[PDB]
């Protein structure tokens, strides 16, 4: 409990400097970049909340972006960079390299922004947990942020389409991975890692689509699944409109993405046979896992130790 | 600055209930809520980073939103809060009202959510390294909406700015199309095939009145909103005012105000209106000016034709 009384009693000799983070430590984002998933993705793996946006040269910072202002925002869009800036505009805060912390804290307070330029020779960046973790005399962290400013140290974005059988957006795709894990028991977490899921969803001829033609709008090639015939395949919906016809009556519904069917199929019913026929309506763009890839999947997350 | 020297003394003493936000006072989310346009931007209008969750009373608060964990989240899909709140699975951080300053502050900076719920365990409520920082320097911070400090204090600032009117962002919210069943089809197309003569097969063959039917826009709905009541947008019909469009109330009630004294009755479904704004016999001309107002009491599913679409239809005669 003495070092935050020492810190305090050598505030007033410390300058910005003395907890500065240079330049070329600093993460930034040029102003002519567009927000597309693998932007967004990497703004996001470095769990900054606020990062500067430069033009042209690094050292020229025009604005501010906020990880609060990607709220609205749909990397499937790809958005421009600028938009987001116009929208918002945050308010820069600028300061000088000789500066006391003390007055680097009093601005802090009612600034409009915690994290500000030392500079017109711009060094680098000081935020007020710079400043009170001095104070303080131990470091400080929210575990999303990376590491404790002394080069030392979740889930990696690596849902990126590179031209494979099928084309989906990596938004869908996380989309995908994260309602299996969440609403499905057999692909929860508790039952597999979430990193062998992923790898299962873009494991080849897994994710595939279906052209609908209506002259053979009933055939046996655009039936998902047959009542009464066994299957031992689990399918997800991602685009597209279905027809379920259920039941021994055979009531007809109409189900869209998201909408899975026969995960028994996967786990220990041993054989199972669905009372449930799927139609294509429309052009379809689904997952299909077979109970030979869950239970290869299972052995991946038994096999890691 | 002495009052930082001091702090210390302080924050070895002090308790979470001197600098506590109160749980009656925090803005919190419902469980089952989904994250759609109105949702998010409570949630952003609010300008807070972390939002507990609670499942049924306030008293019961489970999980732990985060502003982070929206970056790859689209309103427009309306993904439930459930989901996300289950995949990221935050940990939570309970505390007894009797900690000490300082072992709170060692918590925190150990990286455990920031946000403390403190607490038949009873809630006390929220704790914030913010709320510690401010009551060792004594001073204000403030980069989200209020400026409260430490303890009852509601202020506004710079004109709640982050408030912003966020409309601009929406989508079309244009629906896809209407999902009629095919019985409720076969069941509104027999219907007007015989009762109603206009569209009875001595005018209409049974395959045009399909293709009408069917034709895009016709079959609409129309949601309820039970505050904005009256909205001259849900008067299907107005008093004396020319219309050209002949409507057949599929699902759904309607409050009929009919007759000069204006008499209001009640009409539920497969009760039409304005079968005469299709005829186009010549006379602003050959106007049909109906004797009554149709609003809306409750979710509206029905069919609206133009007179266009019905003499279009009667335009294609192939023998
Ligand atoms: N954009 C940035 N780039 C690099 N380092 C940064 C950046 N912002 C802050 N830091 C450093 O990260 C450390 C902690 O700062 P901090 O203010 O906690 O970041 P943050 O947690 O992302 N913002 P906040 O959401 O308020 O906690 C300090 O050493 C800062 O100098
Ligand atoms: N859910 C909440 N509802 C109402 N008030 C809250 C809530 N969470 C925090 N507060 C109060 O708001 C103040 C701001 O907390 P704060 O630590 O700045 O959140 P934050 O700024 O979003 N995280 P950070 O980015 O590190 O500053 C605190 O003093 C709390 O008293
Ligand atoms: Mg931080
Ligand atoms: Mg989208
Ligand atoms: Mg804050
Ligand atoms: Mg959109």
């Amino acid at each position: 409990e003495l070092n935050i009384i020492q810190g305090a009693l050598e505030l007033r000799t410390k300058t910005v400097e003395d907890v500065m983070t240079p330049l070329r430590d600093c993460f930034m984002i040029t102003g002519e970049a567009i927000l597309d998933f693998n932007t967004m993705s990497e703004i996001m793996e470095s769990g900054y909340t606020r990062i500067p946006v430069f033009e042209g040269e690094r050292s020229n910072i025009v604005d501010l972006l906020f990880v609060k202002d990607l709220a609205f925002v749909d990397p499937d869009d790809c958005t421009p960079l600028k938009t987001i800036t116009k929208f918002y505009n945050h308010p820069l805060h600028f300061v000088f390299n000789d500066t006391k912390l003390d007055a680097m804290l009093e601005e802090f307070k009612k600034g409009k922004s915690h994290l500000a330029i030392v500079q017109y020779e711009v060094l680098g960046i000081v935020t007020l947990e710079d400043v009170i973790e001095e104070i303080i005399k131990s470091e400080i962290l929210d575990e999303t942020d990376l590491y404790t400013d002394n080069r030392t140290k979740f889930s990696a974005f690596k849902q990126t389409d590179s031209e494979m059988k099928v084309k989906i957006s990596p938004q869908l795709l996380l989309a995908m991975h994260r309602f299996l894990a969440t609403e499905v028991e057999a692909f929860s977490p508790s039952q597999m890692s979430e990193k062998i899921l992923l790898r299962l969803l873009k494991h080849p001829n897994v994710i595939q689509e279906l052209k609908y033609d209506e002259k053979n709008k009933k055939a046996p090639e655009y039936y998902l699944y047959q009542r009464n015939k066994p299957v031992d395949y689990f399918v997800l919906i991602l685009q597209g409109k279905v027809e379920v016809e259920a039941g021994k009556e055979g009531m007809k519904f109409e189900a869209s993405a998201f909408s899975y069917y026969g995960v028994m199929a996967l786990t220990a019913s041993q054989v199972y046979i669905p009372d449930y026929s799927v139609r294509a309506l429309s052009d379809l763009q689904f997952v299909k896992i077979s109970r030979q890839q869950y239970q290869n999947a299972l052995m991946l997350e038994h096999h890691h130790h």
